[PDB]
């Protein structure tokens, strides 16, 4: 099970591991990576945002890990 705060820690931290049943979780639970369970609930940034922020060396691989599961659920 994944929820804001997981997915926030698992980009800070570059785990591409830890993402890796979000596919299916999101597919399981018939809700988008875009919800507003998973933005903010005062800035609005999501995901993608919070792991722009966190670059290191400029690289950050779950960044196209969740590009890809954004283009694959909806």
């Amino acid at each position: 099970l994944y929820d804001r705060r997981s997915i926030f820690d698992a980009v800070a931290q570059s785990n591409c591991q830890e993402l890796e049943s979000l596919l299916p979780f999101l597919q399981r639970s018939k809700k988008r990576l875009t919800d507003s369970e998973f933005k903010d609930p005062e800035t609005g940034k999501t995901c993608l945002l919070k792991a722009m922020l966190n670059l290191h060396n400029g690289q950050n691989d779950t960044i196209a890990l969740l590009l890809d599961v954004a283009r694959k659920t909806d």
